[PDB]
């Protein structure tokens, strides 16, 4: 997160870390055995980090658990990054509390303008790398279509949502990737892509979950 602040311990319960030996992407817990991540975040051997604030410190509140499956969108194309969107089942449930917590899924999908709250331990530099050890926040407004059309002509597509600041200085950056987008208590976004990071009139572009209510409930209810 480039230009954001450092969350505070487990204020963001629903937000879990990817790990791969380190930690590479960012997810969200949407039910005690189920994580939301992105599709270009798959790998095998990935461990899910639950109740994580600094991932290089065991402090306290941290559950480890292996994915059993990981389940990319079929039609997730890695070259577009069209549909990219993940499930990751995980091998036990986890014990939710206030520290470890689900996030709900939209019924509908927001406005732009509406004010979202982006997390995760990706990068903290726009020139050059500077890993954080503790979990960093950003609150970003989602943009219009046309804005947001306009910076990336032919490559927004309509499971695609841009959100952010033109002036540049503040968004998710690489190892942020898998993370949430929450909006009004609802997970509206996936952490995806953007051109660099924040850079002026080039903002980040996240999956567009209400999009995929539907096959996220159809997919677990048959896995
Ligand atoms: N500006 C953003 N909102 C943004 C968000 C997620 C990103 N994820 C990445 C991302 C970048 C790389 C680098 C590779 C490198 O420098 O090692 C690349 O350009 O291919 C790789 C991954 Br995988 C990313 O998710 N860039 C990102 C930029
Ligand atoms: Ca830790
Ligand atoms: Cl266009």
């Amino acid at each position: 997160i480039v230009g954001g602040y450092t969350c505070g311990a487990n204020t963001v319960p629903y937000q879990v870390s990817l790990n791969s030996g380190y930690h590479f992407c960012g997810g969200s817990l949407i039910n005690s055995q189920w994580v939301v991540s992105a599709a270009h975040c798959y790998k095998s051997g990935i461990q899910v980090r639950l109740g994580e604030d600094n991932i290089n410190v065991v402090e306290g509140n941290e559950q480890f658990i292996s994915a059993s499956k990981s389940i990319v969108h079929p039609s997730y194309n890695s070259n577009t990054l069209n549909n990219d969107i993940m499930l990751i089942k995980l091998k036990s449930a986890a014990s939710l509390n206030s520290r470890v917590a689900s996030i709900s899924l939209p019924t509908s999908c927001a406005s732009a303008g509406t004010q979202c709250l982006i997390s995760g331990w990706g990068n903290t530099k726009s020139s050059g790398t500077s890993y954080p050890d503790v979990l960093k926040c950003l609150k970003a407004p989602i943009l219009s279509d046309s804005s947001c059309k306009s910076a990336y002509p032919g490559q927004i597509t309509s499971n695609m949502f841009c959100a952010g600041y033109l002036e540049g200085g503040k968004d998710s950056c690489q190892g942020d990737s898998g993370g949430p987008v929450v909006c009004s208590g609802k997970l509206q976004g996936i952490v995806s892509w953007g051109s660099g990071c924040a850079q002026k009139n080039k903002p980040g572009v996240y999956t567009k979950v209400c999009n995929y209510v539907s096959w996220i409930k159809q997919t677990i209810a048959s896995n």
